[PDB]
């Protein structure tokens, strides 16, 4: 099996079905103890919490699943009737997170959709009846932050106020992304500097609301 089907199976093994908060410290203690893995961690998962917290969204969109880890961490803090969207490419990951989130008893609050961000996203008006985002979390593959910030644009899908919250803007870093947001009157952008998951490696997140067109 993969790294990603061992940490869901010690979350099986270990944690308590429907307490996130058991599942995402299951996940913590494998990915330290055991393997590393890309999760966003607890030092900036602290830190989205925070602005989870601050902004209350009503409908999210994260690009990048992978292991459902920071799924569980925003789901867990949506209003009720308030919904996260998550885009996952890869099948098995998808599957992954969809039992992860089950496990978690957050289910009801989740979509996950199975496909490629750039396919996903020219969809989601008139698949999954959106209208526009009240905050995107991008954490996928780096080169794909700005092109896909573009697309949501384009797509009508942002609006005056739209948080956008970057993983990694540091290391690997998104380079392209970070100058554009950063040099755009279209943003209004805010480092909160903080640690790579599991290391002692600086690391940051960056939130750069949309202004508008
Ligand atoms: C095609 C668009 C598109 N559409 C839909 N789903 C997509 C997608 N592109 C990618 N995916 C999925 O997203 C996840 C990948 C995420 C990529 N993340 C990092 O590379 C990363 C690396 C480090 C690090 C590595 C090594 C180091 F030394 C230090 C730091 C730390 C981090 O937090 C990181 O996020 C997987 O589930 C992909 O299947
Ligand atoms: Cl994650
Ligand atoms: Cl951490
Ligand atoms: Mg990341």
């Amino acid at each position: 099996d993969t790294k990603e089907q061992r940490i869901l199976r010690y979350v099986q093994q270990n944690a308590k079905p429907g307490d996130p908060q058991s599942v995402l410290e299951a996940i913590d203690t494998y990915c330290t103890q055991k393997e590393w893995a890309m999760n966003v961690g607890d030092a900036k998962g602290q830190i989205m919490d925070a602005v989870i917290r601050e902004y209350s969204p009503s409908l999210v969109l994260e690009l990048g699943a992978y292991c459902g880890y920071s799924a569980v961490r925003m789901a867990r803090l949506l209003q009720p009737g308030a919904r996260l969207l998550t885009m996952e490419m890869n099948p098995d990951y998808a599957a992954i997170t969809q039992q992860m989130l089950n496990f978690a008893g957050l289910q009801d609050k989740v979509t996950i959709l199975n496909g490629a961000s750039q396919d996903l996203i020219p969809q989601l008006k008139k698949k999954y009846d959106v209208d526009t985002l009240d905050m995107v979390f991008l954490d996928h593959w780096k080169d794909r932050y700005l092109p896909d910030t573009l697309l949501l644009e384009k797509c009508g899908l942002l609006r005056k106020g739209t948080v956008l919250l970057a993983d990694n803007v540091i290391v690997p870093g998104t380079p392209d992304f970070l100058a554009y947001v950063r040099g755009s009157s279209s943003f209004e952008c805010t480092h909160y500097s903080s640690y790579l998951e599991y290391m002692k490696v600086v690391d940051g997140l960056e939130k750069a609301i949309y202004q508008g067109p």
